């Protein structure tokens, strides 16, 4: 009979106590798996009857499904001396570099399936797992993580590729399992870890088809608290003039980022929409993947940690420019690339964005 939901509970004021909270969802013989720190809300499982009783009760304004989201990259493509793969060169990081700039003390979480801390090519400083049966932050089971901390921050040594910004400072926040796939409510505890950890940068290169009224809260917290959210759009190309960017990204205080290849070309499978920001490389994206090794992946999940890294960037160069300075200097130096719906306001210029 069991459905896993978020139940999101009235403003001030009761509801506000944690043990209350556990009552009202108790005493519909619920149970509660984690009370968000940052939303007025608990994860819970319930059955069917709970929950037209949960609805209900006066002090609830809410319940929904907690439901699934999915990395938005995949394998295109699949020791070696150090080579710099096309996007990072498409967005001009090289001219941060060449000033001396490269993402220094900037903390960025990569909100994911892990990243291979031992890889050569990565540097993990830290992290923290919210899929419950894989806690190892540090174990990339699907790989996924590991593609775009590479683009993020691939060290500048001898070997593999480079980052956007190669001395970030590279957290993991394991919030998808083996699959590929996580419930939003691992989602929200990764975010949250991120604001408590005082991350300057997060990404997000995942997301789902349905809106969450706890995650849009929790994501406008971070921004909120002055962290850059940069979010993959969705790859679920187009389909007339309905926006077919997904969750997170369709959240105006999040940066949605769609993919466009080598020639500027908004990808195909690239969502979508008026929730559409700015564009970046998401075609044959070379980077770091587990064991050592590298590959190209496609995917707006690719597009993503070009912006990610290049928040990072801005921040190293212009330590203190806020996440909404940071973001306006991406979107408003971005290269005009066609319509609004389908390219935002273009191809992001960290070079010119960091003037
Ligand atoms: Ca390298």
């Amino acid at each position: 009979t069991e459905k896993k939901y978020i139940v999101g509970f009235k403003q001030t004021m009761s509801a506000m106590s944690s043990a209350k909270k556990k009552d009202v969802i108790s005493e519909k013989g619920g149970k509660v798996q984690k009370q968000f720190k940052y939303v007025n809300a608990a994860a819970a499982t319930l059955d069917e009857k709970a929950v037209k009783e949960l609805k209900k009760d006066p002090s609830v304004a809410y319940v929904e499904e907690d439901h699934i989201a999915h990395e938005y990259g995949k394998p295109s493509w699949l020791q070696p001396a150090q080579s710099v793969p096309y996007g990072i060169s498409q967005i001009k990081a090289p001219a941060l570099h060449s000033q001396g700039y490269t993402g220094s003390n900037v903390k960025v979480a990569v909100i994911d399936s892990g990243i291979d801390s031992s890889h050569p090519d990565l540097n993990v400083r830290g992290g923290a797992s919210f899929v419950p049966s894989e806690t190892n932050p540090y174990q990339d089971g699907s790989s996924h993580g590991t593609h775009v901390a590479g683009t993020i921050a691939a060290l500048n040594n001898s070997i593999g590729v480079l980052g956007v910004s190669p001395s970030a400072s590279l957290y993991a926040v394991k919030v998808l399992d083996s699959t590929g796939s996580g419930q939003y409510s691992w989602i929200i505890n990764g975010i949250e870890w991120a604001i408590s950890n005082n991350m300057d940068v997060i990404n997000m290169s995942l997301g789902g088809p349905t809106g969450s009224t706890a995650l849009k809260t929790v994501v406008d917290k971070a921004v909120s608290s002055g962290i850059v959210v940069a979010a993959a759009a969705g790859n679920e190309g187009s389909s007339g003039s309905t926006s077919t960017v997904g969750y997170p990204a369709k959240y105006p205080s999040t940066i949605a980022v769609g993919a466009v290849n080598s020639s500027n070309q908004r990808a195909s499978f690239s969502s979508a929409g008026s929730e559409l920001d700015v564009m970046a490389p998401g075609v044959s994206i070379q980077s770091t993947l587990p064991g050592g090794t590298y590959g190209a992946y496609n995917g707006t999940a690719m597009a993503t940690p070009h912006v990610a890294g290049a928040a990072a960037l801005i921040l190293s160069k212009h330590p203190t420019w806020t996440n909404a300075q940071v973001r306006d200097r991406l979107e408003s130096t971005a290269t005009y690339l066609g319509n609004s719906f389908y390219y935002g306001k273009g191809l992001i210029n960290v070079q010119a964005a960091a003037q």
